[PDB]
């Protein structure tokens, strides 16, 4: 079948696996997640790296930063499942918006390798920040997609 | 600077710019399998357009398009020069409802390729959308190949 994107939903909500990769807080994020996120060098984000799978085949790796204070507590436990649902069941969070932006590029050697393909072939480049309904940036993410396995879609009006 | 697809309307009214070369427009009294099937048609009469589309002069796309002739009314290949779809709303007075899009990333063909001065093999977009009236009757078929460089999207997402 396939992806949903007009959905600011976690991916989750379009079945779906994870292996993270990595996990950890950083006393002091990237110079561009501070620019994104609208943060300073002081304030905490959680950053998250994760290879997504459906139904057995590679989907894409997701390079995700959140804004600690935002969204109140990750770790990688949580981070294992759909942090979409943590984030509006447990938090209690309300997400409101989210801008999507995208393009078709060539893949590096690194990421042909993740994702078992050969460096040069194509894939989707892929940011989404979310906001919350305050217009609070808490999310952060890239994600390059597996050519092959990543099939979207999306209704009009 | 960047496409917005959120967005039910032709791409000269989503972003500018816009010019076109058409390669190739048909009227054909049978249409093929999948188009009868998509348009929900008869074995009914579409025009079958080619389109190389340009924004300020950097090659975009090449758009092949089948359109339902009953509910367009009338295109000919200079109409196909511009915005269809502001002929459609504007002259044809057409309501225009909603679309359904897909998208997937694929690599090109030769013939691609050439089309939009890339190598064959190179990665691209393949959009489609299929477009209905207000009253749900589809009557456009799109097929978009997109040239990797020059397309960059946007979706204002809630
Ligand atoms: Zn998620
Ligand atoms: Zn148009």
């Amino acid at each position: 079948n396939r992806i949903n994107v007009f959905k600011t939903n976690g991916f989750s909500k379009s079945r779906m696996t994870s292996k993270v990769l990595v996990f950890k807080e950083m006393a002091t994020p990237p110079k561009s997640v501070q620019d994104e996120l609208q943060l300073n060098a002081d304030d905490t984000v959680y950053y998250l790296e994760r290879l997504r799978f459906v139904d057995d085949d590679v989907l894409c790796i997701e390079y995700s930063y959140y804004h600690k204070e935002i969204v109140k507590y990750l770790n990688d436990d949580i981070a294992k499942g759909s942090i979409f649902d943590y984030l509006e069941s447990n938090m209690k969070l309300r997400i409101g918006f989210s801008d999507i932006f995208f393009n078709v590029d060539k893949l590096t050697s690194s990421e042909a390798s993740l994702l078992q393909l050969s460096t040069g072939e194509p894939c989707l480049r892929y940011h989404q920040t979310f906001y919350t309904m305050t217009g609070k940036p808490f999310d952060s993410s890239d994600i390059v997609f597996h050519y092959r396995h990543a099939q979207f879609y999306i209704p009009s009006k």
